[PDB]
């Protein structure tokens, strides 16, 4: 037993519903308020809000305040590429 | 709409126990029994033949035949290298 284990543990721990994959990617590129992602992705503001908090209490996501409302982003392009090729890999070559 | 992403899905999904990265660590080394690894690993067979079970039927692991007892062990080692990564990473490069 360890810190080290301990952490990788918290990594998988962090992930939830699945929906939030689903943010994330439209996040990957794109900005929107806070309930318009919301709506439009058909989404209860209810449960929104709930989940960034978390993520974002993960070290995962940031968020960054610009006059009024706050605009969420990722700052680690890293997982965004980890993900790609993770997806890309998806399905082996043919043979 | 969901035949790309169902699939990442089930990958997070597979997950469970905590307990399950440790066993991998060993099993991605040396090949035992069932008890012994459950024994001399300091855990309850009672887990054991129920966690294999699980993975196995997630397609993760691969167990083999041979004489009597069988002896579980992996396949694919690229994730057996893609954790080696992910571990290797979480090196705060200082600051």
């Amino acid at each position: 037993n360890t810190d080290t284990l301990e952490r990788v543990t918290e990594i998988f721990k962090a992930l939830g519903d699945y929906n939030r994959i689903r943010i994330m990617e439209l996040l990957s590129v794109s900005e929107a308020s806070v309930g318009h992602i919301s709506h439009q992705l058909n989404l209860s503001q209810s449960n929104v809000s709930h989940q960034l908090k978390l993520l974002k209490s993960v070290h995962l996501v940031k968020a960054k305040r610009q006059g009024q409302s706050m605009i969420y982003s990722l700052d680690d392009i890293h997982v965004a590429t980890m993900l790609k090729q993770a997806i890309h890999h998806a399905n082996h070559p043919k043979e």
